[PDB]
């Protein structure tokens, strides 16, 4: 088959794979993403830095071998597992039946995730590495770094002193599925925006390990040295900077001016409710998002919240609950713990025929998912003039406060 | 507008709207629908029972001008309305504009319901009725029963006692739009299945409010006459007591021998623990259902559950959370309030690949559900063969307790 490697330095190719064709991986939108898989060519020996999805071995060997080619080299001498997940492991196996020789190199923790998966791996050869272990390759030595819970226990970034290229698993990815492979080839819009969203849904309750781990690398002095950074999807990182300076932001819970309207309804009377809401906040001067539950995707949602500094969530009440739409998005930010970042506002509302109860159950949940409820705009049926104009000041109200 | 009435009895005709597109009736999965209205003919007066969704208004009245062509009177008299909800009073702003003299029959928590949402019938003059009361036409006479929270709190059923014909609106409904009106005149497997659907969707919190209103109908001596079942969805009961016997066995919850499995997954290491769950279930000859949360609506689950001794519900972990959807279920669940027919027992289950947490907060949030959850099973990342062997026996346990 053929597909071509990518040269990125001096000995350093991309040989990853391009998945055109997804469009939801568990429950994350996305028009497509790749797989990064890096190969490190030193004088004595070359490192193959992750893999890929299983079924797409053809298509990474393929680049592999072209990489192999242009440096005139012979095999891959040794396998890296930053991560275990399925996407970066999953033809781990068909590689080490096609490179016998080659070591596994992971962390410990990794050995027994990688022994589930794949039971196969019985009488492969693993070396543990912790934080400072060195790989040398000639002329070219790789450094592990771990990191766990970012974004599993299992994981960790490799970096290559010579070319300052962080190679850093999931951490500063994006699902983004591009013919151009670095971040300064593409639209910066569908650069950041795409990098916001795989923050938003998956570094969020992470946040303060971001911070710290960057202190840490800090502190061992290993930011100095970062020209380049390459993770595991989208594009690699020709501006290090760029996304750290966004991550740092997004961890310390900057955001712009800004409130998320999310809703869901049955006949439509917490629809006007939630577009009055939303006339109000716009008449501060303040942005506004406007969701339905109905219709919008939970990883879209959750890109919002990131930049929003309040939020308004409605629904109807149904045998004394919340719309039951409404309980998928709130065990999701519950899991995503937005308050690591930044206690955000909250306005709770709705329609309801008689006893109501969607207000009170949706309160206690962005309580217990660390948003600050402060009033509840509760509606018997069709709202009135007046009572549109009370969600219009509700909005407003929300609004100013985040000013 | 060409659209004729349809003679069910003498002087009663269905005069509703056949609403072939509707898919989906607020997060309840359809192929069409009706809105059943009847225009019930004295020799003195004619009574019109209920009306249709906004904006369907021609298409009734057309019909309801056949009936009264076909039966020889000269327009509506009456106006009852035994439900506020907007699919049966979508057009009543429209019936008290064409007949500005027929009084608007309806309980007293109707009015204020009906008030909310038709501001315009300020001016409309209501007849307030409770149970007991009469309507004669000549020679037919009308008697309302009231039914709050059955299905809502301002509900009422219109009876003719010397036809014995019960107008039920909701209650004994299906979400059906056949060109055939009657039960007989259609299959009885999409009849009695579309009935499942809507008394597990809809019914099921109010089961023990059911089973007192059959008590108390049958203490004021109206039951041991009853020829029709004229509901305000679907196909018209001329057997009214397969229903009710049926209604009678999902309120004391009779159920044959089965298990539903339920769960989401990522990379479908649930899914091969839900399969093994329900093999073990199929050993033992008990009916089995399947549903993965990704790809299958809330109101076909239910519907099963419904019919179910025994429920499995699985779910990876996810930032120490279950699965985001489960969330959706569960609320749902926790409002339908199934133990008020029967407590069914449940098993807990998932992957998870650190500290776990889903399995936990499954047994406890399937527990406020109304379930009895005793046993998780809970596997580390891809499950052996030895783990696939424990959830097959979890599942064949679960399937013989309820045998
Ligand atoms: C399935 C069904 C059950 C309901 N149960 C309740 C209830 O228990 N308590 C209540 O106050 N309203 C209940 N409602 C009434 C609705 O909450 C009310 O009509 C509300 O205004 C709907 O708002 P919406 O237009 O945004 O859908 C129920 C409605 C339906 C459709
Ligand atoms: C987004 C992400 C976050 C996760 N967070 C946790 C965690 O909180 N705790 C845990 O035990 N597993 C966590 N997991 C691991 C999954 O539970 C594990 O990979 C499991 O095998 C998935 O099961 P499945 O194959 O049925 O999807 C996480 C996985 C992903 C991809
Ligand atoms: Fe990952
Ligand atoms: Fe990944
Ligand atoms: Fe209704
Ligand atoms: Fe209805």
């Amino acid at each position: 088959m053929k597909a071509a490697a990518k040269r990125i330095s001096d000995g350093v190719y991309w040989t990853g794979v391009l998945d055109w064709d997804l469009r939801n991986y568990h429950g994350y939108t996305l028009q497509g993403t790749t797989y990064n898989a890096y190969l490190v060519c030193g004088d004595e020996g070359v490192a193959l830095i992750d893999n890929s999805y299983p079924g797409t071995f053809d298509e990474l060997m393929a680049r592999v071998e072209d990489a192999l080619q242009q440096v005139g080299m012979e095999r891959v001498d040794y396998i890296i597992q930053n991560h275990v997940e399925k996407d970066h492991s999953g033809v781990l196996v068909e590689l080490h039946r096609r490179f016998p020789e080659a070591p596994i190199y992971c962390t410990e923790v990794a050995v027994k995730g990688l022994l589930k998966h794949y039971p196969s791996l019985r009488e492969a050869e693993f070396m543990t590495v912790k934080t400072g272990d060195v790989l040398d390759l000639g002329g070219k030595t790789l450094t592990f770094l771990e990191t766990p819970l970012l974004h599993w226990p299992d994981s960790m970034f490799t970096l290559l002193d010579e070319d300052g290229i962080l190679f850093s698993n999931d951490a500063f990815g994006q699902h983004l599925c591009c013919p151009q492979r670095l971040d300064r080839e593409i639209p910066e819009y569908i650069l950041m925006d795409a990098a916001r969203k795989f923050y938003a849904n998956l570094i969020t309750p992470l946040s303060k390990l971001v911070l710290k781990k960057f202190d840490e690398v800090k502190e061992l002095g290993l930011l100095e040295r970062i020209q380049m950074i390459a993770p595991s999807h989208g594009q690699i990182w020709t501006d290090p900077m760029k996304i750290i300076e966004a991550y740092t932001g997004w961890a310390t819970g900057m955001v712009d001016e800004r409130v998320t309207v999310i809703y869901d309804t049955m006949h439509g009377s917490t629809r006007k409710m939630a577009h009055a809401i939303a006339e109000g906040a716009m008449s501060e001067g303040v942005d506004v998002r406007v969701y339905c539950l109905h219709e919008d995707d939970r990883s879209e949602i959750v890109k919002d919240i990131l930049e929003s500094g309040a939020i308004a969530l409605g629904a109807p009440t149904i045998y004394d609950e919340p719309y039951p739409s409404v309980g998928d998005l709130l065990m999701y930010l519950r899991g995503l713990k937005f308050n690591r970042t930044l206690t955000r506002k909250a306005l709770v509302f709705g329609s309801m025929g008689g006893n109501g109860g969607a207000t009170g159950t949706m309160k206690e949940l962005l309580a217990e998912a660390g948003f600050d409820v402060a009033c509840e705009e509760e509606v018997y049926y069709v709202p009135t003039g007046d009572e549109l104009d009370a969600c219009f000041e509700a909005g407003r109200k929300l609004a100013a406060e985040i000013r």
